[PDB]
């Protein structure tokens, strides 16, 4: 699957937010363009003469991410996260020239992402009480991925010691992303886990934070909530289900070649570390049937 890499993958079953550290820095935010940022005012400044109505939005960005070595006490993750915006995304990851300023970044910077937006994404495998993941269809009029299959989240804006603010931020985000989205009550929902970090390669490498949330609701009340909010509560256009002893074998089925790259990394992430019994019970052959 050359259309996403694999960060991270998140040890213990996922991380819970108490055993996350950032560091929000300068230091982390893009580099300024080798011909100077005004290379991205004129793209947006192009863009709001045909389109007057969109507006500019602040993100986090995803400079690097070091795991602490598997056992250990303490803390497990630091997050290395500095500011983007809409913005300079649209006239970097989204722009044609993409690739020169990757292999350009590689050259001044020995790091293809030195010259790239690099907003951070949160997506989530959502479970429903009767053993089901949730599944979203993305309009065909949209720009980016049209008509491809989407699991929830978003791109979170802002607003140890400012890093346990940031971190609360992220995983408060993909719970409302579900709230927003799929019309489910804040209370049906479990605390997320951080299964790991998957990159676009579509969009030049953009990021994404991957996350397991559980709901107490069953697929058919999860349903019934998406629905009752009627065409103008979601952005999406269906929902449906796939059964978890199924998402296994999902990378070999035709619904793969519909999958958009951040929820693709979402199945795979969750296969490997929710997924992927370890032990001798849940490795039995009846249970984890071979091939
Ligand atoms: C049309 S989209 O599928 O919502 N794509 C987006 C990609 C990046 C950003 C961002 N973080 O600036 C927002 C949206």
């Amino acid at each position: 699957d050359p259309e996403v890499t694999l960060l991270l993958q998140c040890p213990g079953g996922g991380l819970p937010q108490e055993q996350i550290q950032a560091e929000l820095s300068p230091a982390h935010d893009r580099r300024p363009l080798p011909g100077g940022d005004e290379a991205i005012t004129a793209i947006w400044e192009t863009r709001l003469k045909a389109q007057p109505w969109l507006f500019d939005a602040p993100k986090f960005r995803l400079h690097s991410a070091t795991l602490a070595p598997i056992g250990s006490r303490g803390p497990q993750l630091l997050l290395r996260l500095g500011l983007t915006s809409y913005r300079d995304f649209l006239g970097t990851n989204w722009s044609s020239s993409a690739a020169w300023l990757r292999q350009q970044g590689a050259t001044d910077w020995g790091d293809t992402q030195a010259y790239l937006a690099d907003p951070l994404g949160v997506g989530a495998a959502l479970a429903t009480a009767d053993d089901f993941l949730v599944f979203l269809r993305r309009s065909r009029q949209v720009a980016e991925a049209p008509g491809l299959v989407d699991v929830p989240g978003g791109h979170p804006e802002p607003q140890d010691l400012a890093g346990q603010l940031v971190v609360h931020e992220l995983f408060s985000s993909v719970l409302q992303e579900i709230c927003d989205e799929v019309n489910l009550p804040l209370l049906t929902l479990s605390q997320p886990l951080l299964l790991g970090i998957a990159r676009n390669e579509t969009s030049a490498g953009r990021a994404s934070a991957e996350f397991y949330v559980q709901c107490s609701l069953t697929s058919e009340q999860v349903r019934k909530h998406y629905l009752s909010g009627g065409p103008e509560a979601h952005e999406s256009t269906g929902i449906f289900f796939v059964e978890t002893q199924n998402v296994r074998r999902l990378p070999e089925t035709e619904m793969w070649a519909e999958l958009c790259p951040s929820a693709k990394g979402a199945i795979i992430l969750y296969n490997r570390v929710q997924g992927s019994p370890t032990g001798a019970a849940l490795g039995s052959p009846a249970l984890l049937p071979p091939l």
